[PDB]
């Protein structure tokens, strides 16, 4: 028994299956169960909006015709060439920024056939998808990233699109991210879509990612730490005139200043100010603030000088010179106790907000 | 009754129906009413002036035959696939820099057929589009972006093209861009195309994008402004002669130089002067004219000295100092006031200037 | 009277018209008038040699079969879909960097006929043409670039391609270009070519391109003559003696050197001196000067104390200190009046050359 | 006798050949031997996780059916167009990124047929292939990338994947790699896929890959160096008063904190510490240390010069003055000692870990 | 008498012409002369190790089926669209990354045959060719890059493929490089290719290309020259003691190792030194050595004031100045000098390096 003639005999000419009409046509919708399997996550930009994701995508729905009930065998998996003599049903991504189909050799596609009637079609897709995300803290946040599959020509009323009750989502073993964590949460929820068109089903699945800390901690906040040390130096040890420590304050400044658009360079610009910003721009400021002290005690030296031009003289040489050093020991003491306190006070906020976050997740 | 009988009835080989010929041929021109669903707008380059958005392009025309007038139901989805077997029109879009249609799993298309013989045809279609924008006022200013729907093979007797009455641009529900507001206004008018070949319809759809002000500050208003107060410090407080108030000089001068040629690294090269360049200059000049202030006090205690190696001698000597302290003193004052004075009307000019635009608008 | 019967009558397998037989067989050579519509010129880039315009291409051509003489109307435009069973004729472009057919929603394309023969023939498509610019004068020069439109395989005693004799090329209303002006000269010639192979027809368009001026003086000419005048500060105040002078003769020469790096980013590497470099090295070697300047007087200052180490020893102090003053001061009044000297002949001879040019052209 | 009767004899019509069934159907799985020819390796980059490998893929596999047996010649060349009338397995790539193939001139195919049914199948395929390289050790490490020939529809009852037992992996003669050595081992495993679907066959392919020392040297060990030399001529040769020292230390930290920034530049964001990070960081904490002792010195010599402007005094002029010089002189000879002790241990200790590695490999 | 009939009468269903089986089938090998012209070469890129060239690419061979032997007329020019119908040879290029055949209008092809049999193919198509360059002397060097033509599925018994006697490979006229000078010189030579699957048909063609030295001297060598004149300055001009000398040096050698850097930009990452590498390590190492000389001066007038704290003391201070001076003139002298013997020998050995290399060329 020949299994050419079994194959023409079921999908063919001689048989009334016309693959332009729905199953269970002027019927009940016809129900889909939607499984995803991740091949390959990553490839994530802020500047573009998007992620790319390489995956597998089974979807299942039960045909009335095309029940064999001839072979002794449950299931038999067909030709992935002869899926254009069928009823595949019309799915596609919301958040799309284009896709391609694998043709490495052969078509990477899989058909199976059960007795009742049941098809199995798994397809290899490369998505680039657009993601949303809100960088309001950009160093330390989650942020989460939707994938949708939807309907573009069939209303409610035929091919209602359903989620797989047990592993609808998986994840390839070993499979990491440079930048991010994946969570294994993976929350399913369904969003229909309302048109002037018509209602058309849709089903989302949401991702959850983590930022790995310890890239911007070596490249962002050591270096501009290192720079408010540098600021530091001046206070204790240089004497009070001197044509050095204007060249550090103004040093200090400036590498600050390109730090801080350094930090704004993979960045999309964004109206709203970021977590990253507030430390630059308090960095900065500590800087800033060394560098006006440092003007400060140098104008109380001139009135010291000034007034030494003009015994009754030398009483005010000494308070105008304990006046300068009095200031200078105290700044020496207090700009690294009250950027001590800005760091309790940063990283515990954040610390706090990133707790936060997972309520409204 | 089968469907299939009823599909290729309509449309085939024993029905007249050729699908060259233009409904109402010899007749009058055919209307066309088109609506836009604008899913994802974005990603907008002044280097290259073009914008990509993907929208969905529903266009509805009646006729004449194809008026099935049999099935019990008002109206019928039909198959995408068999779209190559019906009068689309032919529209493409003026102002194209390619575009790609989507073929995820099947074609992203729609057919419905009413009773009368109404056709409903719907399209996703990804369209990079050129907008020619004008940056006389760059980090402040509305732009005007364009897409035009036009006929290329039918003239003005055919093929008439007009919007739709009620809903004729919608915009997907919580669709942001990052730099820009859309602004719900979308004023339509239409344009006819005048050709030696003929004269084709066309019709025109205008959006209006304002610019984001938060990104723009941070980058590039606040570090200019530090700079300046930088070197505010040298006059109040550095003594007449020093080896740093040169360096101060120098340094502030060097880094708004770098600090100009970096507000123009994204735009394209123009003729005109923009605001962002009127601010820089200013600013540069405020930088130059304090090392100047600088160089011309150096100068008078040159004189002092220079007087002071040839009682009668002792007079002169005060009034260089007094000369000296003078004009360093009212530098101090001067040089803050004026660039309030300057900071008013800058931002009053442009302030002004936005609400003028809206009336060419 | 079906036209459905007349459109397979003319071209079908019952006439006997093969579309790959030219028209006038074993005759005189078929002649081709060409019209070309600018649609979107732009995107000129020094660095690949090339620039991307999208135009309409217009060919008209008289085939003694095809026509029809049975309508009562002159001419009718036809179907784009049935522009395959005709003979269009090979036009390449052989200054080619390959180009896009454009197919948004239908083929962009246009077929009219008329009742002798002649045949009408319209094409949208995106060229990237490849424009061997000569960068001997960088920011002030005309630019030459070239479009050629040749047969591939007929040989000149079929397929003659000629000009249309009124508005061969034209440009779309309100075409403007950020960097360039066109102009609206647009000389026609033609060149044939000669292989191997055979001797080929060819037809060749010139568009002439002006830079605009106004970028490049705030880019580039505006900032190095503002390091130039910061150079020139240095004569008239610093004292003779500074640690300072130094710092603000380096900082001008380093500053002056990466300017010179910056001016050539955008362009490609070539071996011949632009106008740019001209300008860039002679104000580099007036920074270099001032420096050079500045340690003379050192020098000379050094011989001084020197000597003052060693009344009669009082004779020599005069000398040397009128000495340095006397070289300040001639340095001081020289360097801008010879500066002015150079920019008056740099000006006046690029101004000549641009007047020059077009001679040639 | 032609050869065309055979050819569509063995294959076609009259031939029960059907080439949508497998060889040995319901019989035992198809064995699949598989040889691979790497042509062109390269394009390894850190940013994409990926390499482009361009390659021969052989895969020889014996049918029952097409055992002509007629001709004298015991294999035939057959033309590649013909490709489509046979089976051909499914093999794809897991890790791809995306693959093409080649079409220049007639397809880059090849099949031959030997008297017994063997077939043997030669295709040339670029593949980009997607690399996870551990960055833990940066410029002295080994990289193992990974290419795995997976069956996407059949599961292991059929279609078994099998390694070629001598000659699997074939390499160019005369390739190489810029940046990268291939080591001559290529270990070659299997490891079965498993998946709710079923249980497929893969094989996998292993490369080894050391990086060449030679660019990293020159670009990124010397110059730290040398900056961190510069640092060191500070401590011998600089009297304890300078306005030099604070800028030599200052431009130093500096130019150090932009390389350590400049190192990680073609480098991903990675959380973990690389070996680069590691030198980077030691070398700025030596250049920090150098700043930070100039400032102690100059601080014990303000006590040196506040105690003396309060015999008896001249007692303590020596002790604070040999204090400095001790310090200084200590210095001088302990930074370089204990910079050589650092590097004989991080280069020794990197020199047993790149043997280490071997082991695990 | 139609050209139709004769057409189809050759190449078709009645005549035996098998396009799937070679001329000479259980024959002599086919041979396959080769012709090639380059319509525009360039785009040479270091990094990819690649260059683009746009190809005319000829070949003949002569079939003894086609000849027609009717029509009084040698070689008739026959449609593009029908070369499908023929025994076209596989003919693909081995160092190939990537191809794309031209589309602009009609198909750009050609063919012709004549009455013996011989038919000439004639195809345009653009070559992503890759080129290993060796960079031993970067600035000064000579590049062979390789094009090969091979036969993928036909060994050595059949198509064997051979070079034009007169004009194999011709150049546009007026095509030039901006970097590079083509040689016309074009040596040709066939290496047959080896594999486990046959013995395979290739032929090889040469290109030698000089590289333009007028963009680096001007970007890369009168830079770092000018650095090493300011370098200089310090030596004859600047007096013993400082602020300014530390602060020239430090300038020079942070310019000079950002300039090594910017120079190995463009530039592969590759372990072996290059002649502009030499350059940049010679011109550094003078730099550092002119600090170093400061330095030395330096310390020894360190131990002269160290003296001078403690006439007999009189006779000392003399001998360490005219040591100070001593050594400050001698490196005035011999730096510039030895700077010279740099130049004339690292100038000399890179011209007869350029002279030796043509030899093995
Ligand atoms: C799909 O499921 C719904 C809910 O159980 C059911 O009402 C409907 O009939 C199903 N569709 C079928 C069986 O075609
Ligand atoms: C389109 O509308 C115009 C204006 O009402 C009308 O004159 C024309 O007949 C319409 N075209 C049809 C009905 O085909
Ligand atoms: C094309 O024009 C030339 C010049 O007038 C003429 O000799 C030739 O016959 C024309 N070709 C035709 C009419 O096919
Ligand atoms: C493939 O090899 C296995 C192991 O020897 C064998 O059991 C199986 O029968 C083979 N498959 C065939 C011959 O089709
Ligand atoms: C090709 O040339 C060789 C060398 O002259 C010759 O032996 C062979 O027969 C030729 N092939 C033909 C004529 O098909």
């Amino acid at each position: 028994m020949p299994p050419s003639e079994f194959l023409d005999k079921l999908m063919g000419k001689v048989s009334g299956y016309d693959a332009r009409i729905r199953p269970n046509f002027k019927g009940p919708p016809v129900n889909v169960t939607c499984n995803i399997f991740i091949n390959s996550f990553g490839s994530i930009a802020e500047t573009t909006m998007d992620y790319r994701v390489n995956i597998f995508l089974r979807q299942q729905w039960n045909d009335p015709r095309l029940a064999y009930s001839e072979y002794p065998d449950d299931s038999l998996d067909l030709d992935p060439s002869m899926l254009d003599s069928i009823w595949k049903p019309d799915l596609f991504f919301a958040n799309e920024k284009g896709a391609n189909f694998h043709e490495v050799t052969t078509d990477n596609k899989l058909l199976r056939i059960s007795k009742n009637g049941n098809v199995l079609y798994s397809i290899r897709i490369t998505l680039v998808l657009a993601c949303p995300m809100d960088l309001k803290n950009f160093p330390m946040d989650v942020q989460t990233c939707i994938m949708q599959l939807e309907s573009f020509g069939y209303t409610m009323n035929d091919l209602i699109f359903e989620w797989d009750e047990k592993g609808a989502v998986q994840v390839a073993d070993g499979l990491t991210l440079p930048q991010f964590i994946l969570k294994e949460e993976k929350d399913l929820r369904y969003c229909t879509k309302h048109y002037n068109t018509g209602k058309f089903t849709c089903i989302e699945a949401r991702f959850h990612l983590e930022r790995q800390m310890g890239y911007y901690l070596i490249q962002m906040y050591i270096p501009s730490l290192l720079i408010v040390i540098l600021s530091w130096v001046s206070f204790w040890i240089n004497m009070d005139a001197a044509p050095a420590r204007v060249g550090l304050g103004i040093t200090t400044v400036l590498t600050m200043t390109t730090q801080s658009s350094g930090s704004r360079a993979s960045l999309p610009k964004v109206s709203y100010v970021k977590a990253i910003d507030i430390w630059m721009a308090v960095c900065l400021l500590f800087v800033f603030s060394a560098l006006l002290e440092y003007a400060a005690v140098n104008f109380i030296a001139r009135q010291h000088k000034e007034l030494l031009r003009f015994k009754t003289v030398e009483e005010m040489r000494k308070l105008f010179i304990s006046r300068a050093k009095r200031i200078d020991t105290v700044s020496r003491v207090a700009f690294p106790l009250v950027f001590l306190i800005f760091n309790i006070f940063y990283w515990i906020t954040y610390k706090i907000i990133r707790s936060e976050d997972i309520h409204k997740q």
